[PDB]
């Protein structure tokens, strides 16, 4: 739970985003490269704003106990650090690619079906994760995944649903599109492009930015946030995946229902998944 600055060796950066960064760090209180390799969180950014936003992170991870949330394992004392597992395999966009050809319809609804426990998990913690992605779900093992990147996760207030508060936009619900307003019902629009990365294998060619920057066109000199926005207020949907099955092309379109209450819960979505296998 308290790991000494001094005994974490640097290895690699895995980090690949903003503000702050994480490494690849073996704990090594022997000096003899034997000890567990452990990924560190830390902000490159200093400041009361930022320190907020980590101690937050910290706070939020530290309370979260489930086999589809990445696991924290502590903080670090030096002359501080957010310490927690890696898992070798690394992010599920990645994975996908490199594996494409053994994984099947019933290990994609497999991964669906913890990604979707995890955030009912989230859900039930008042946790608004706002950055649900496959490359922000990691792979522990070929039949398990867990939920990670808890930068941007906000804890609702008891007497409220919502949040009011820098992604790729194609993530994004359209109320956080227009309003920024962000809730567990947004969540449930970012898994509905989850459950479509899923079914495409994150291939790049058809990844909702190149699917969706095509259906916008070119916009004469209205902003793409502005043209994403007019195209899913239209009713303009991520088109079904190359060979998807047709039931969970239709679970995406009900995530990607036009008003937040229209929305399925993680609850809901759970049996659903588990049904089709
Ligand atoms: C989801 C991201 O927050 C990612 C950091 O980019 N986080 C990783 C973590 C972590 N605990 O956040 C753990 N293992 N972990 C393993 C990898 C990784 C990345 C590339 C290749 C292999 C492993 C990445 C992570």
């Amino acid at each position: 739970t308290i790991f000494e600055e001094r005994h974490l060796k640097y290895i690699s950066q895995l980090g690949k985003g903003n503000f702050g960064s994480v490494e690849l760090c073996r704990y090594d209180p022997l000096g003899d490269n034997t000890g567990a390799l452990v990924a560190v969180k830390q902000l490159q950014h200093s400041g009361p704003d930022q320190q907020r936003d980590f101690q937050r992170e910290i706070q939020i991870l530290k309370a979260l106990h489930s086999d589809f949330i990445v696991k924290y394992r502590g903080v670090s004392y030096g002359p501080l650090r957010l310490v927690m597992e890696y898992l070798p395999s690394g992010c599920l966009r990645d994975f996908l690619q490199r594996h494409r050809a053994r994984l099947d319809a019933s290990r994609l609804l497999l991964y669906s079906s913890q990604i979707c426990k995890g955030m009912e998990y989230l859900g039930s913690r008042r946790c608004v994760h706002r950055d649900l992605a496959a490359r922000n779900i990691l792979v522990e093992s070929e039949a398990h995944v867990k939920i990670a990147d808890f930068g941007l996760a906000k804890l609702l207030p008891l007497d409220k649903d919502y949040y009011v508060v820098q992604s790729p936009i194609f993530w994004y619900a359209p109320e956080s599109l227009s309003d920024n307003i962000f809730s567990r019902q947004s969540d449930v629009w970012s898994f509905g492009v989850v459950l479509y990365e899923l079914f495409t294998y994150c291939d790049k060619s058809c990844s909702p930015s190149a699917e969706f920057l095509r259906m916008m066109g070119s916009e004469r000199d209205v902003p793409a946030l502005s043209r994403l926005l007019e195209l899913l207020e239209e009713g303009q949907r991520l088109p079904a995946p190359p060979a998807c099955p047709a039931e969970v092309h239709e679970l995406m379109k009900l995530c990607w229902a036009p008003s937040p209450q229209d929305r399925p819960s993680f609850s809901a979505l759970g049996p659903q998944l588990d049904m089709l296998w």
